[PDB]
């Protein structure tokens, strides 16, 4: 009655839960709300006059398939001034969202049987999209004390003749890891042995990082520029979350191809938002001082997060290198008998019993590839993070932790 | 080096076309733009001043992944007084634009093999989205003599046990005919006795429509509406062309699968258009005297045309009860060698005539499933028509029509 793809995809537990507390906040439920990574900065006062302007100028009419010129060469001088990389205009794909982004480009590249390379834990939708393909995934689970970093050992042991696509996402989400220049160019040479192999870096996160860590963009390396897709985008730095703003950079080659899917499927990006996207690259490099103001709040609310839950017996954390997101191991609580609840014995119990007896909406880690986590978004206030603290503490208080 | 359905995949001519003119005009080179249906009309006041709100007053956060619950609310109340069908709202799912609305039902209901039926002219995207399911088009032509509807005895011959899917356009793009009840009604009495077969009701240029025709939704019919798959949208009725706002409305474990795509696909609208659509939707029954304004200048517009063209030797047209293109038949001029160009002997070539030696973009009706006719989209002035005409009368002079 549905297709096979459409039926045995897996929803989005960040989509279903965000959306479940949502509703829950409607019905006169309090929930504390650390599960869809969502800045709770206004979009800057620059970026949204120039969507206000747009809308009262009348760009509201028919915009290029790709994304109007100015927007594309703007993009083009963000990608050389802040990543060192050199694209013509007609290399650049703007679409609604860098989700759209990525899609595209999987569909593009990836034929039936392909394998697709997902070190875990991964980003919700990487495995499914691999799927809507009809692409293997091939996922590489990654330890936290490795900080969540592809062993590239593991990659070199899960390649075969079909490996077409490895997803690398740095700054990551769920783990807020960043991978280091050093660690990127051993994959690379490995990359470069492989003729099939491309590399879709997913680098949306990109600006939301923590000193002494730095962002180093896949197709700068060696070699990588002409197997590499560059998927960005300004939902993340510029809290633009509702206006739906993404962009694909590549060879031109697979960007064409991944146009003219687009002007099939009209997946663009709306023209008010297109007008608010180059005056977001207007602030300057990295988002000048509005985003430095960003960065700044999110990693003191990292640091309050990680000190407050880090001092509870039994979790284990990786102090994130950027992104607004905290991969927490309370493994060590499974099979703790919750009066009131039952058992928790896995992450989907664990969030459910913090959701349902707490008011505390946050993600398991089974939907990123690791059971063994629970991701907690940081972008909220100071005050509500405090509260959360309080509430976790309660909650994991009568349980116990093995050793 | 590309995925067989992207490469495969053929490039939309009317975006193609219309980007080329865009673009052309911006070197200098004016051109009439008569290819893509982009109404003339801004935005209506209050729907502009709403997306304004939104942006002023910050909501430009995470939305309820089928759409915020007032637009959907607000879509159930226009499609019971509207169109006399009874929907919740979890069977609506809000998407960015229509054809994104389209793309997932055929997606979610179409397993490889199936076959989907679809009448030409067709627009431009059916049998392309059709391939992307790895579903089989089956394209059934229709006859100007006929006003380009599908004649029943054609869709009976066309069934197989792998029919699935009949894409019904009404009003039509490219043709503009409007499917009378009558019809509509035997073509439902044909889909009760297959119980395999659904169908996608496109009924975006629903109010752009010329009495005495009437629309009627396919789901309205006896036994349709569990089979029924409702597309709408705000762009042709509202001039909302770059906002992106549609929807489908169908049944709930259809819709249910819709929903779980799209949030691991991320194809929703944008906050802010959300929003502005819910002002379109309160401009009341069938957008009251603001639509009713854009429905009389484009019937004029339709009469001036039809009137011109109509007295140009050889010419066939059938005049258009219903959205804002004219489907115009020049086959006639086939044959001709025009000095300067060459021969003219299909509709490429005709359209290649039209804006290489007089700036006038038209889309060959080869882009549709029939060569003998080229697109005109008169959602543009009328002095701009004017213009059009001459030209397109100077160009044919020099010619012959064959008799």
């Amino acid at each position: 009655s549905l297709s096979p793809r459409v039926q045995s995809l897996k929803p989005s537990k960040v989509m279903v839960i965000t959306d479940l507390a949502a509703t829950l906040v409607q019905s006169g439920v309090p929930v504390i709300r650390l599960a869809a990574g969502e800045p709770d900065f206004d979009t800057p006062k620059v970026v949204a006059e120039a969507g206000i302007n747009a809308i009262r100028e009348g760009f509201t009419r028919y915009t290029l398939n790709a994304g109007i010129t100015e927007l594309r060469e703007a993009i083009c001088r963000k990608l050389k001034e802040e990543n060192g990389l050199s694209y013509a205009p007609d290399q650049i794909l703007v679409s609604n969202g860098a989700v759209q982004s990525l899609l595209q480009a999987v569909l593009a590249v990836c034929s039936p049987g392909d394998e697709v390379i997902i070190p875990a834990p991964y980003w919700v939708s990487y495995t499914e999209q691999a799927r809507l393909a009809d692409a293997t995934p091939v996922v590489i689970p990654t330890k936290i004390s490795n900080n969540f970093l592809l062993d590239p050992k593991d990659l070199e042991s899960k390649l075969t003749e079909k490996s077409r696509l490895l997803i690398l996402c740095s700054p990551s989400n769920p783990t807020g890891s960043v991978y280091p220049k050093s660690l990127l160019e051993e994959i690379a040479r490995i990359i470069a042995k492989h003729p099939r192999l491309l590399v879709l870096s997913d680098e949306i996160y990109e600006h939301i990082i923590y000193a002494p860590a730095t962002h180093t963009s896949f197709a700068s390396l060696p070699d990588m520029y002409e197997r590499t897709l560059t998927v960005n985008g300004f939902s993340k730095a510029f809290a633009m979350t509702g206006w739906r703003l993404g962009y694909l950079a590549g060879p031109k080659h697979i960007v064409a191809a991944c146009s003219k899917l687009q002007g099939q499927v009209s997946s663009g990006a709306s023209s008010i938002a297109q007008k608010a996207g180059v005056a977001a690259l207007g602030l300057g490099k990295a988002g000048g001082e509005t985003v430095a103001e960003m960065v700044k709040a999110y990693r003191e609310r990292r640091d309050f997060l990680v000190k407050s839950l880090g001092d509870i017996k039994g979790v284990k954390i990786s102090e994130p290198q950027g992104a607004f997101y905290l991969f927490i191991d309370f493994s060590a609580y499974y099979g703790s008998e919750a009066e009131g609840f039952g058992l928790i014995n896995d992450s989907s119990s664990l969030a459910l019993y913090f959701l349902d007896k707490f008011q505390v909406a946050m993600v398991p880690g089974d939907a990123f590839g690791d059971d063994s986590c629970i991701r907690i978004s940081y972008a909220t206030s100071l005050d509500v993070l405090q509260a959360a603290v309080e509430k976790i503490r309660k909650a994991l208080e009568p349980l116990r932790a093995t050793v």
